[PDB]
């Protein structure tokens, strides 16, 4: 429900980008 | 400096959620 850490930091455009911090840059989210 | 990775991973609604990702020492939003 929420993104926070402080490793890897990807974002996607989605009206505002989107926020996903994970180690592996593996799919967050389809949506 | 601006949404960066290898560093401090933060997101904030936004329509969508937000994605900012700093070292901190600065105010990015604060939410």
């Amino acid at each position: 429900l929420r993104v926070r850490r402080t490793l890897q930091c990807s974002c996607r455009r989605v009206c505002r980008n989107t926020c996903s911090c994970i180690r592996l840059s593996r799919s967050t989210y389809a949506s």
